[PDB]
């Protein structure tokens, strides 16, 4: 109940919200049906429109007007945005040359430059170039400020997940808004776009920017606008808030536009009807900037122009129907559209089986436009699993397609021509970023980056300490003129042991077998003391950031950090020059495994466990194919270089090591490779402790990895070889799921040259994703600045075209 018989007199767009049943006068009251009776009349004036005209100049203040052209309007802070232009001979902000803003030029009483976040729904990244003729204000922001060619949204590329990621720095799995539609089994409640439940605070985790600001004594403008409040009135409200006295004036403001997304759904991303919505967004930007100039704030405010996701062409006829795959289509609930989430219709139904649902949806049709996954098997780069709100069964839908349960669902819900929600690597889902202001750089282009990074930067801009989040603070320092955040490398927690030769061959009973001079004896010894280490370990050894017991092991061709707890390397490092040659495993060595005389039998794997385990085989981290000499090849068969691998996965791994590593070394002028195992049994994206491991090689304590990673580094200037690089680095990485079958690749019964690289590209990763998953910190010793290394660690190689 609201006693809607209070009044909004002097309260229009009040900054603190009042508690029911007192009536509300804030920018959200409409959405709760709780505005006072007189809100429309007092707070939403429209008389005479939004612009001054010649004849309105110097008028007598008429308080009924939407905005004013009278003499006192400036000191009142309520002129139409074009007042100085029409009535004072001033130019529009867009018609002024840009001039570097070296320092904030702010009115007395401002303690920090304000921040205005201008967010645009469905603003696809290519609109910046393709709509540039009809967006002169936006284009001036872009070319004068700091801009990226595009910004990567989070998955799913829906509106609420992305806006809340912008506000918090968190993946949807951590903030809790994991789609536009959700069921939470603990609350037994549902969350929907339409309606009441979405206003309940228990949906919204982490700490959004407005709460971070408030807690630290920075005042925030209310960020959200009821849909019926027109854009002109939102701008005028922000500009009025900017005229408040110093003790009441917010320091951060948000404007939100429902366009161009609204029209993109109806007409497709490039429908000829899309020109008008883009013109209108630009007109609104122009109104803001003209209004800031009038208040002498246009060289004082930092403005962020940011999208939530792009838009793709999608029509009704590109719909796959689960009823064409499943016989039991009625025993399931599907969350449909550009992603699929499947659960049982009834938890009382004990004959529902996710296993058989997945199998019935797997590679069933020659051009099938979606792929089913258990959520823990989704590419780790999506960070889309660790939430009770995310259903165990997920469908990744091809760009341009929809998935629905039954055909009745589509024609009884062609309406739409655009949609979004797909994999966040898809070009059409990319969105925009432009920063303009004293704290941003002047005329600077920065590389594409992920929207999870912006919360830290907005905190920096406001002098706030960010709540814990998924950004990597410092990775966007290159956007900023000042206010940079100077991070330190994390401290190593465990230092390694460097074992020498301590065991005789005969002490090992591992059931392993192998068919195996003063000039060359001095050689082997030096190699084992780390003589070639500067060749194979180019950026220092990775730091171990948790408490554990491990050994550094040196060899001619590679170096490893061997874990006595997990019985295998945490990491193996080697360099393959452009000239390197691929050999094969000689026949006498096909099944050779050799004890490592530096490592006790008790901390070694054993061959017997593999013989016994009919499901599990083994592979090697440093590949025998890339040995530098027949003598060095024996090192590759050490029991300490061995890892557990399903035969189905060995097909993948063998092709990567035999063909692809050499291919990248040719193409990139040498590569440094670091590979290792990952254990993430609870799919939280974080290194498992040993008591979290759910699977072991049968009869033994050898833990089975959930994934294998590799980080492949070279010189960005590929005229210099990877091992002699004078400047910036270039990286690509991956985190391959370690699976007992290749069901994920529909073409797997073909030659590895037809499917393996495609699989690896799907599982592309950031070095930072590998760091969370292993508790290691890479690139500890380079000649580059730490900020630059942080940027490199957040890089994702996406394999999309331009
Ligand atoms: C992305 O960045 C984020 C932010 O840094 C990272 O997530 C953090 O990870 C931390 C490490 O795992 C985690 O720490 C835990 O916090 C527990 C306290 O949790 C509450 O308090 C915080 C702080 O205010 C709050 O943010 C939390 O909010 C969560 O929960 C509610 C709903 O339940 C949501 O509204 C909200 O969205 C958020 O949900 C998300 O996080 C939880 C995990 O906490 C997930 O389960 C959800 O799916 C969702 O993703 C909470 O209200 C604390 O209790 C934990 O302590 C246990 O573990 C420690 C280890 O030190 C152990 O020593 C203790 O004994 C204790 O164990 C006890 O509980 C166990 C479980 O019941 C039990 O088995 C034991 O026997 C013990 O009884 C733990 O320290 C932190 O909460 C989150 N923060 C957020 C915001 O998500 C994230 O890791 C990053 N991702 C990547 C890939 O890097
Ligand atoms: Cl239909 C619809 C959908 C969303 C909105 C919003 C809306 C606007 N800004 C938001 O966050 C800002 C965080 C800082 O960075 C910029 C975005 C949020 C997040 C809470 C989800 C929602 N206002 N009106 C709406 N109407
Ligand atoms: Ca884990
Ligand atoms: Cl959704
Ligand atoms: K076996
Ligand atoms: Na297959
Ligand atoms: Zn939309």
């Amino acid at each position: 109940w609201t006693a809607t018989s209070g009044s909004c007199k002097g309260r229009c767009f009040e900054l603190q919200e009042v508690g029911p049943p007192d009536c509300r006068c804030d920018n959200l009251c409409k959405s709760y049906s709780s505005c006072c009776h007189d809100f429309d009349e007092l707070c939403l004036k429209t008389a005479r429109g939004w612009e001054c005209t010649k004849d309105r100049c110097g008028e007598v203040r008429n308080e009924e007007n939407a905005c004013h052209c009278s003499e006192d309007c400036l000191s009142r802070g309520d002129c139409c945005t074009n007042y100085q232009v029409v009535c004072k001979g001033e130019s529009h902000w867009v018609d002024d040359d840009c001039e570097e803003i070296k320092v904030p030029e702010c009115p007395a009483g401002f303690v920090r430059p304000p921040l205005i976040i201008f967010s645009v729904d469905g603003f696809r990244a290519s609109y910046m170039k393709k709509g540039s003729k009809v967006m002169p204000n936006i284009e001036k922001l872009r070319s004068c400020g700091t801009h990226a060619p595009y910004m990567r949204p989070v998955y799913p590329t829906k509106t609420f997940p992305n806006l809340y990621t912008l506000a918090t720095g968190l993946y949807p799995e951590s903030h809790g808004i994991v789609g536009n539609s959700m069921y939470d089994p603990v609350f037994d409640a549902s969350f929907h776009l339409r309606g009441r439940e979405k206003f309940n605070h228990r949906w919204w985790g982490g700490q959004p920017l407005w709460i971070t600001a408030t807690k630290q004594g920075v005042r925030a403008g209310t960020f959200f606008w009821s849909v019926s409040i027109p854009h002109e009135r939102r701008i005028l409200t922000i500009l009025q808030w900017l005229s408040l006295p110093d003790n009441e004036r917010p320091s951060v403001y948000a404007f939100y536009s429902e366009q161009p997304d609204f029209s993109g759904h109806k007409y497709g991303p490039f429908g000829p009807e899309m020109t008008n919505p883009l013109r209108e967004i630009d007109k609104t930007v122009g109104q803001l900037m003209d209004g800031l100039k009038q208040l002498r704030l246009h060289r004082c405010v930092n403005v962020i122009f940011v999208g939530d996701h792009g838009m793709e062409d999608v029509t009704c006829d590109r719909t796959e129907f689960l009823s064409n795959y499943l016989t039991n289509v009625d025993d399931i609930t599907l969350v449909p559209g550009t992603l699929g989430r499947i659960r049982a219709k009834s938890i009382n139904n004990s004959k529902y089986d996710p296993k058989t649902i997945i199998a019935a949806l797997t590679c069933k049709k020659p051009d099938q436009h979606f792929k089913p996954y258990m959520k823990q098997h989704l590419p780790k780069r999506l960070h889309y699993a660790n939430n009770r709100r995310i259903e165990d069964i997920h469908l990744l839908v091809d760009r341009r397609w929809h998935v629905a349960r039954k055909p009745l669902d589509v024609y009884k819900k062609c309406f739409f021509q655009g949609d979004h929600g797909f994999d966040n690597k898809v070009n059409s889902m990319q969105t925009v970023f432009v920063g303009y202001g004293p704290t941003f750089k002047y005329r600077t282009k920065v590389p594409p980056f992920e929207n999870i990074e912006l919360y830290n930067v907005m905190c920096d801009l406001l002098g706030l300490k960010p709540a814990p989040n998924n950004g990597t603070h410092g990775s966007l320092n290159h956007l900023l003129r000042t206010n940079t955040f100077r991070p330190t490398m994390p401290d190593e927690v465990s230092r390694p042991n460097y074992p020498g030769i301590m065991y005789l061959q005969s002490e090992f009973d591992l059931g392993c077998t192998c068919d195996d001079n003063k000039l060359e004896e001095l050689n082997k010894r030096l190699h084992t003391k780390g003589s070639t280490k500067e060749r194979h370990l180019l950026y220092g050894r990775p730091a171990v950031l948790y408490r554990t017991s491990y050994d550094i092991l040196y060899h001619t061709d590679f170096e490893s950090g061997y874990s006595e707890i997990f019985l295998m390397p945490l990491w193996t490092s080697y360099t393959i020059s452009k000239q390197a040659e691929v050999s094969s495993i000689p026949e006498h060595l096909t099944n050779c495994v050799r004890p490592d005389v530096r490592v006790s039998p008790g901390f070694s794997q054993n061959c017997l466990a593999y013989k016994n385990d009919k499901q599990m085989s083994y592979g090697f981290l440093f590949p025998p194919y890339l040995s530098s000499s027949p003598e060095a090849k024996y090192d590759a068969f050490l029991v300490t270089n061995m890892v557990p691998m399903y035969p189905a996965f060995k097909r993948v791994w063998a092709y990567f090591q035999r063909v692809l590593v050499k291919k990248y070394a040719s193409e990139r002028n040498g590569v440094n490779v670091i590979s290792g195992p990952i254990f993430d049994y609870n799919y939280d994206g974080l290194r498992d402790t040993e008591d979290e491991i759910k699977q072991y090689v049968e009869g033994s304590s050898i833990p089975v990895p959930t994934h294998y990673y590799s980080i492949i580094t070279s010189c960005l200037d590929f005229t210099q070889p990877a091992d002699k690089c004078d400047g910036p680095l270039s990286v690509s990485s991956f985190i391959l799921p370690h699976r007992p079958d290749n069901d994920e690749s529909c073409n797997s019964s073909e030659d590895e040259s037809k499917w393996v690289e495609e699989l690896m590209k799907m599982h592309t990763a950031r070095v930072r994703d590998i760091e969370h998953l292993t508790g290691l910190d890479f690139y500890r010793k380079t000649s580059r600045s730490y900020s630059e290394i942080l940027t490199l660690k957040t890089y994702l190689h996406t394999y999309e075209s331009e």
